[PDB]
């Protein structure tokens, strides 16, 4: 529109607080955080992790303990991700469906004792194959692909009647958000929503989580017009929402998906994201600003909610 | 991207409130509150509005008083609307920029009380004027263009020496966004705000602030708005404003979306008192308020001159 | 295209009413009225409501009589609003596709006695449940979608066959545009418009017609995005228009929905916009110009059609 | 959106006139409608046109004797286009700036007469010249751009003069547009609107009105009308036209889409004449009138110079 | 591009004739030309039209010897249009389809005689039901979709075996292109070009025809959004050209129709067109130059083929 | 559209000719061709061209002759290369403006003769500094940008005054569109165009035609061209050219797309060299060259500066 100095000054805005406030363009709001939360087998088990300062593994117990706070401050959901004990791994990821899992029954837990509290499961076979991949393996060492989506709708389908208003398939078969969907409608979850996990890259940022091949179906942090084609295609299948994983390095990603869909669109801030910036506040290199700082990035970027291990400090921080 | 029920059903997410909550698309802030307020001459004086019902005008001690609990509140601004005595009206309307005018005075009061608060003062000649138009008339009765503004950029330099941040031209007078910001950068006033009332109605919807149509839009028009923001864009306004506000989202949401620029809506005295009126009646729910104010995030505007900002505020603050 | 003052003045146009007229963008006709009425059981009953000042509730018979008018003002159609009998309301609906309703009596007087006025139908069941929701409750106390959805359909079948030329869902059911389309047109009732309401607010300003839960159906205020996504599924369902209710504090999804579309766009000016304008009107807080005024915002703002109860006034003043 | 038969069947709207008026996406009325009339040098004249059926040239009492009933049809604005006694056709073309040429006059008698009618003056050479050019010629016979923008402001500034409140130049020179209002603008005569004939074609359609392919548009080239308009436009057009008009629809959509400016369109003489020798011959219904007029609305013009504008106010007010 | 005068005169590439054919955006040539031609029963006839002057009506003999001339001027196309004996008029429209019909006749002997021009059939029923619309009436006197696309499907199949490369239903039903394609798929009729009249528009234009309701079918004049709708299905069920009728009065949507689908589009200047401008040159009141300044306005608009009375007279100007 | 196989066969309208001449979506007309010829100084003379089979150099009475048959076939214009005699050449490059040059000498001589052929001279240094590069040099030995304007704003002008119609600057310094357009507008030259080289890019193309890279493009930039054509729209040109030409024929289009402007392209010397060393060879048909010039015109090109012109038009012309 044709602005130019002086008669355009940007700084005019950025005056005073006041005008700075008016004209902020995104807020993060208690609304925008979802937790993840890694939960243990047993009865009274709390677990440092080196690599993520101030997170810990928690058993159920101790969890629903920890929900209280995270509940009290508006915190609208979890995201679950069990620690299998690892004789319960195996070759057919069967633990991955078992109701008597610990996503299971952390689920059924959660849903009992604090009823609106958002659940959302991880439908996955990392966790549960003793070889770590996302899914199944063919005689060639390779992931195959509708093999594994039966064991992940199994899973799925488990998670639904442990009562999770949401599963999230963060595998990168092709397809699978139809075919779980499907099965989801024909069971009679007509409501349990899928959050695609739709654009998640082969990332070494994912470090630190593994401390708490894949590029045959993983993206290549090198694509963006792919992830576009991922999104449409979970869209169609289904999905309720669409995330991009991981996430700060990926924010370009998330302002296409939302500008080009349209629909709602989630951001991970894995565990690697979270170990950078706790080293550096805790080195004195960084303030603790930098956390909100981060957080905003992503409503800036188009993100509609966000998991981050930040959650609750986030939450307590925005509280007041 | 092909969405068909059953595989996408739209309920699914509206399900529960934590759903629906972390899918919601728009926030109301106290942020995104102006509250306009309505200035006497005098001291220890508040008037009722007739037209509308729960607004009192404020002499600048009685501003000063209330404007702690909206401080207190986190209200960033207030937009300055003095009643000017009839006697002090003229032809030439020169109480607008008498330094002891009301807007003045009430400008220098709040910026010295409270320092971090914004004060948007009016740019207009409506309430000086001893026949009530927007500028002055030819011995036709037509509202001359250029020798109005010259008199608005005397009134908006007069604010910006009271201490106005903001300065907000109300007039409708083509070209005076540009001879205001001439006269703000001639004079030293750098970092004084304009948000322009670009896109200003000729309405019905003003019965209760009480030939427009010669200066203000008809409101038939919604591709002359974008006209409008253009030039006041390119004339140096910091911030584009439409009036009225709920008859116009339709404008807001052009405006913002062609221009990104800092875009405001003014929920004006006639849209107040129809939604007070039917919540004293008993026909709408007080939650109507809230449900007003979010229809203007939603069109895209950045902030909300709204005599529902106090309670609006309060409502959020719970 | 550079446009700078002094070159351009934008009051040169607005100097005269005859260039005032040339330029104006928008027009209000009769031909985008319906009129919304209240039609009550028995003989010689006429209603008025305290919160819709000038509005009344009509028997058939009244009806008749005061088509007469509404026809010689050339206002092209009803949208028909049944009161249905407490007695008559019941859990399963059933009420709704009664051949004997009150709808689908007042829709064959009508046909009979007007052929060429339109006739739009409300299929929804919140007039014919105990309980005054959209549809049919599950043991959990929660709106099913597909339960609903079968009464819906007999609603509208009932409606057809009555001589409704247009039925308008109102309910928000998921995929229901689809199945009232499939079921019209494997009965053979291949001209009967759907007119989907596809953009229902959860709000506020309904408070009158009740004088005259939702969150899990009706849209969130806070959602213009979605509003797109609703819209697309109906075209794609078969919906001959769509619809945005309620109207002048929604004027942005018009707006954004017909620019997307290009389809018959229409909305509704509900109760609580009627009573909010004849309250301030009655009071002398603003002008009866603002009857037009609120009108002609719709037109600008893209719709082609506009259900308001203004629809008699507004015709009368423009009909001089 | 994926629409498909049989769910979806576009004949449903069409089934009933209710519904074809409810979807109906343009309407013409009265407001769209600008009338143009020959105008004659005596008085109690009046001239039938051959080559136009059933419209005549008149002198100016017989105008405003006219004018009487396009008034009451609430026609808003007529375009005037004189028809200058040959006697006073030079190479100067000094007829066109006269204070008491035909344009002149009639502007004058209709401003006092019927002050709320528009009047839409002719910016032009043609009528004036010897040899009819649009501008005037060098010695080797080519019509010189800025020698002929001289004495188009001359003419304009007398149009104003005389009371106008458009003046149309349908010149075809570069930079005219923006020469005229600098004019207009320096004398004071603020308000004077410019309606740009922007994109004018050279087109066989002018036959009946009656080397131009150096200043008029080649036919071929609809690009081109966009550099036109934007020009016209920066320079300070307040409303920008295409002639001819129907044989260029296209022109108008592509004007009106890129621009969102009030955008008018010629139905020339040539159009009438095939329009009326048709209905006089029995070959087309007299529906085609108001057919051909409701394709201009649809491709967006906001108004429409037709010497069919009587007719189709007279039929609308049916 | 900031251009302004000047710097910027559009009139320099206006001076001479050689800048002015560097820059020229369209040009029409005889590839861009489709002869309609009305085609009469039995043998020697010629009949003169007198609201169409200098067009006349050919039995197939007549037909084959003016054939040559086109043929040899390089016309790519005719489009018949067969003029039906009052007395093979029926309710039932069978002459349709009548292997022995004008209009197969005419395709056979065609296709023998000139085996390189195409010849695109009419498929409609106007010229075949006694009552004149375009498909089957029903008892209520509304011309039944469905029941009219049977007819038409079998039209279009007699025409391919006659041998039409282009058959163009002119019908403006609902789905008949889809339904058309499909018999012509199934028949092995794989070739068979389909160019649909997908906005043809109910017009005061074509009486010169007629002289060679509507509204329910045939477009609304003040619609041009719903020309897209049109379109898209159209593409959708397979057509591979469509086009606009009449054309002058609708060179908005011939521009619409060829940016918004980028599709060969086709538009019809019909008799009333021809009759228009044939009166006007006849008079003296418009020069001969007008019949290329038409065509060239289709071109200009977007238009790849013209269907025009004028094809000879223009391809004769244009081959000097 | 959801076209699907097989209710969509893209191949039905490629069945036969009829369809496919239908459905043709571009043609090339002997209106998009302009000649480039390269010119001597003396007289009967003409040389053949080693790495361009089948191209001569002429002397200007040569060209007057082949000049005979090029608008017999309709090419509308030349586009004139001058070879300068190497004892005319210097540092001042003052050759380039030179009233007698060849470039001047032969324009006069085609515009007296052929009235209505297009002359489109060539505004640069190149062919007339003792080191070949495009502009003037300084100490360093880097061309430098504004001294180089002024030398070829006196050619231009040279030009202008010959009587050339479009003058053509391939120089590419920044801004001398715009110094050029300044000039030929202060002298008087209202209609002279200047078809700027707006994307020439540093190309090995050009071998035949016999730091570069410090003002022609990088081959491997395409947003940057756009870039270069507006500056140079703003700045006045009339049109715009890419050179090379098929190496670059996406910039063509992206040009065409963005700025809807009378656009050039240009099939360089060893872009003909390499089609016809291999229709020569017997590896290419002859076809090959109309394919190359459809593509132009495919592409977006108004018109194609070709070798082949001629033989183009005499295919054509079948
Ligand atoms: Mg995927
Ligand atoms: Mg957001
Ligand atoms: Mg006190
Ligand atoms: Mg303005
Ligand atoms: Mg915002
Ligand atoms: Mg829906
Ligand atoms: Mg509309
Ligand atoms: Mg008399
Ligand atoms: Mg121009
Ligand atoms: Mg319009
Ligand atoms: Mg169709
Ligand atoms: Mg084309
Ligand atoms: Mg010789
Ligand atoms: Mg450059
Ligand atoms: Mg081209
Ligand atoms: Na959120
Ligand atoms: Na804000
Ligand atoms: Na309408
Ligand atoms: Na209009
Ligand atoms: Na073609
Ligand atoms: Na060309
Ligand atoms: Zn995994
Ligand atoms: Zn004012
Ligand atoms: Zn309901
Ligand atoms: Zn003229
Ligand atoms: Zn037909
Ligand atoms: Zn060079």
């Amino acid at each position: 529109a044709n602005r130019a100095y002086p008669y355009t000054r940007l700084r005019r805005n950025r005056r005073d607080d006041f005008s700075r406030r008016l004209v902020r363009e995104n807020v993060l709001t208690v609304d925008d955080l979802i937790l993840p939360v890694f939960v243990l087998d047993g009865v009274n088990q709390r677990e440092s992790i080196p690599s993520m300062p101030g997170v810990e593994r928690l058993s159920i117990d101790q969890l629903l303990i920890e929900a209280e706070e995270w509940v009290a401050l508006g915190i609208p959901a979890l995201a679950l991700f069990p620690v299998t004990p690892v004789e319960k791994k195996s070759l057919d990821a069967a633990e991955a469906y078992n109701p008597e899992g610990i996503a299971q029954r952390a689920t059924r837990a959660l849903r009992e004792r604090f009823p609106e509290l958002g659940i959302i499961t991880d439908v996955c076979l990392c966790e549960f194959t003793t070889h770590g991949q996302c899914g199944i393996l063919d005689d060639d060492g390779y992931v195959l692909n509708d093999v594994s989506i039966d064991v992940l709708v199994r899973q799925a389908l488990s998670h639904a009647e442990a009562g999770a208003q949401v599963v999230a398939p963060s595998d990168m078969m092709d397809g699978r958000i139809g075919a779980i969907r499907e099965a989801l409608e024909s069971a009679g979850h007509t409501n349990v929503r899928v959050m695609a996990y739709s654009a998640k890259y082969a990332s070494a940022y994912y470090g630190p989580f593994r401390d708490a091949n894949r590029a045959t179906y993983q993206m290549d942090p090198a694509n963006s017009d792919e992830a576009l084609h991922e999104v449409a295609a979970d869209l169609a299948e289904g999905a309720d929402m669409v995330m991009v994983k991981p996430g700060m390095p990926y924010l370009d990603i998330v302002r296409r998906v939302k500008d080009e869909f349209r629909a709602p669109t989630f951001v991970y801030q894995v565990s690697g994201e979270y170990a950078m910036h706790m080293g550096a506040i805790q080195n004195g290199w960084l303030a603790e600003s930098v956390i909100l700082e981060s957080l905003t990035a992503f409503k800036r970027a188009g993100a509609d909610g966000i998991l981050t291990y930040f959650a609750k400090q986030a939450a307590e921080q925005l509280r007041r």
